[PDB]
């Protein structure tokens, strides 16, 4: 039955990266091979709807996304060295031959002259019951930030009725770019206007959640990091791709988190991190690591109050526990001070586990500590505008140094709003 389908824009260097994992995940939870692009076999064919990620072709199926970068390398270098060819298709590229060089301004404007192919080809392939859009994207780079903004204000202007959901990867406790907190305030104040979710992660805190819960002895490619943000993007959408008794769609679990309009950004956790402790865990012991910081894939330095949240319980769940852990829930787990005892909390469960665990939690956080980590942020911004530093390229590139200064009060407006709800 038509509905229900998402498209995934994918939009630079990291967003692209990230793009390997999330369909490599895709693929694995539905039964089909990412280099055939055929189902593996009939027999462990599962009851599913492919259709809400896969485009079912004669020939195989392939990817409901967009490959889109302003440089050629990050996405070439990627789609040979994993052998996706068939899979990541030319037809689903949108490649430029220079970069934005960092600068969020450079990959707005120059992102501009690839709307029209990029309008093009989602009016060519996607169905009429489309619900929405997922943007993947860091915003410390140029093209990811400038031309993701970009992408969130025509997508939400183009298509008005439907979602846009972000991804966003933030930089990490020390940034490794300099210019990144122009480029993240920028980003942040376009999707405070225009997207209705964004989900956040940072390399801190997934770097920590790599070594110190799965304890890998090293991390070589960004495929051993991104994997998690690929877990968060399957996980909230199972219901809507397998069986289970309480099924959530992407507007729905926006709708359970935005409490008030401008608070819509959004800190993800995971539980557990391997197959071991998902067959030596209870529901409350998983929903509590998720609340836990050890878990949050943003770098926070606490629990913060809980604004909203949504839970997804996928796999063997005894559902008396998933119901009868909520007040446990409210009574460990702060909560802004406006929260009544019996609200909070949005449950999903799906009867389809991640591959090779028996049942895993994740959890969708609207967390006033959001204003720590922004502000800490704004902290890095203040201290290169107000020394006029690598500001002339932003100008050079149409951002004058009058809208970088009304992006970041309208940034410090959202942060006191979260502040004011945590008391
Ligand atoms: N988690 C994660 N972070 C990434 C990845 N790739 C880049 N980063 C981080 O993203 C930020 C740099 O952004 P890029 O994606 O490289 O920039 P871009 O969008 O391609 O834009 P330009 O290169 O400036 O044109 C830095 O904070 C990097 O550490 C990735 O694959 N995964
Ligand atoms: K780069
Ligand atoms: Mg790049």
């Amino acid at each position: 039955m038509p509905g229900r389908e998402i498209l995934v824009l994918h939009v630079g260097q990291g967003g692209n990266q990230i793009g390997y994992n999330f369909w490599k995940t895709i693929c694995e939870e539905h039964n089909i091979d990412i280099r055939s692009n055929q189902r593996k076999s009939v027999e462990e064919d599962k009851v599913d709807y492919k259709s809400v990620f896969l485009v079912e072709a004669p020939d195989g199926f392939h990817p409901r996304a967009l490959f889109i970068d302003l440089e050629p390398l990050a996405v070439e270098f990627l789609v040979k060295e994993m052998k996706l060819g068939s899979f990541f298709s030319e037809d689903l590229m949108v490649l430029s031959y220079s970069g934005a060089h960092n600068v969020w301004s450079i990959g707005y404007q120059t992102g501009k002259k690839l709307i029209p192919v990029i309008l093009e080809k989602i009016r060519d392939t996607m169905p009429e019951t489309l619900q929405g859009f997922l943007i993947i994207h860091t915003l410390g780079g140029g093209t990811g930030s400038g031309f993701g903004s970009l992408l969130t204000e025509t997508l939400k202007k183009e298509f008005p009725g439907k979602g846009v959901l972000n991804f966003s990867v933030l930089p990490s406790e020390v940034n490794d770019v300099t210019l990144a907190p122009y480029n993240t305030v920028l980003s942040l104040n376009h999707l405070s206007r225009f997207s209705d979710l964004v989900v956040l992660f940072d390399n801190t805190a997934l770097i920590r959640i790599v070594k110190d819960q799965l304890n890998y002895p090293v991390i070589k490619q960004f495929s051993d990091l991104n994997f998690l943000i690929g877990r968060v993007m399957a996980s909230i959408t199972a219901s809507l791709r397998f069986p289970g008794p309480l099924n959530m769609d992407l507007m729905e679990m926006a709708h359970n988190l935005v409490a008030l309009p401008e608070t819509k950004f959004i800190i993800p956790s995971v539980a557990p991190l391997t197959k071991e402790e998902s067959e030596m865990s209870t529901e409350l012991d998983l929903v509590e690591r998720c609340f836990d910081p050890t878990h949050y894939m943003v770098n926070c330095s606490g629990q913060g109050k809980t604004i909203s949240s949504v839970l997804m319980f996928r796999g063997n769940i005894a559902i008396e526990n998933a119901f009868s852990i909520m007040t446990d829930i409210k009574s460990n787990v702060a909560f802004a001070p406006g929260v009544h005892p019996d609200l909070g909390l949005k449950y999903g469960i799906c009867e389809s586990a991640p591959v090779d665990f028996d049942k895993e939690v994740t959890l969708l956080s609207n967390n006033t500590i959001i204003s720590e980590v922004f502000n800490r942020v704004l902290e890095r911004f203040d201290s290169l505008f107000n020394r006029d530093w690598y500001t002339s390229d932003y100008v050079n590139a149409g951002t004058s140094k009058s809208n970088l200064k009304e992006a970041r009060d309208n940034f410090d407006r959202i942060i006191k709003i979260y502040k004011e709800i945590e008391g």
